[PDB]
């Protein structure tokens, strides 16, 4: 069973498993590089056991776990972070310690090098941060228990950009979010393109991914 037909066949029952869940804590990583830090990555620099770069090919830093948590094949399941252009660095430092933490469900992220942008408005004035999430079962399955702390890792970023009084950027067509959520989207990226459109978009709202996520 595919990790999409997984979610489908048992949505409810998923969904009623994570209801019963306490909260999810991310330990906060203290010793981060700060927005100019991550800059500053290169062809290699290592932090908090997350491999750095900004190298070149792209208009974005990476960030990759040494030793990665999820072990299933990624399934397309990503979201963005939509902020403020001006806003980013502050973003970036009001995130970071759960971005690198040993307790975040995202193995692999990046966020948008302002340097090294030309024109791709849809990266810079909004999506500045995308967050990869994968099956955490070898047999690439999602587990309850991680779709709950994926979830609540969220809504985390959520609460802290907030709180830090960050003003929400334009999120991007290609992508569905619920009314709550102020500054995160979604898409998966095996299914839909980088071009929005009401078309793709109500086809997403029907991802069971994306269903656990937000009912």
């Amino acid at each position: 069973p595919s990790t999409n037909k997984h979610l489908k066949n048992n949505f409810n029952s998923l969904h009623n498993q994570m209801r019963k869940m306490p909260v999810s804590h991310f330990k906060e990583a203290l010793d981060v590089p700060d927005y100019s830090g991550m800059r500053q990555s290169g062809f290699f620099a290592m932090s908090q056991g997350f491999q750095l770069n900004n190298h070149g090919y792209d208009v974005f830093i990476h960030a990759r776990r040494e030793s990665p948590q999820s072990q299933g094949k990624f399934a397309g399941d990503k979201f963005h972070i939509s902020v403020l252009r001006d806003m980013v660095p502050q973003a970036f430092q009001a995130l970071s310690g759960l971005l690198f933490s040993e307790d975040s469900p995202v193995d692999k992220w990046k966020v948008t090098d302002m340097e090294k942008v030309v024109q791709q408005a849809r990266v810079s004035l909004g999506a500045q941060f995308t967050l990869y999430i994968k099956p955490d079962q070898e047999n690439s399955q999602y587990s309850a228990s991680f779709l709950h702390k994926t979830r609540q890792f969220i809504e985390c970023l959520e609460s802290r950009l907030s709180e830090n009084g960050v003003i929400s950027g334009q999120c991007p067509e290609s992508d569905v979010h619920p009314e709550n959520w102020k500054y995160l989207s979604y898409r998966n990226e095996l299914r839909s393109g980088r071009d929005g459109g009401e078309m793709q978009r109500q086809a997403l709202r029907e991802e069971p991914f994306y269903r656990l996520m937000t009912e």
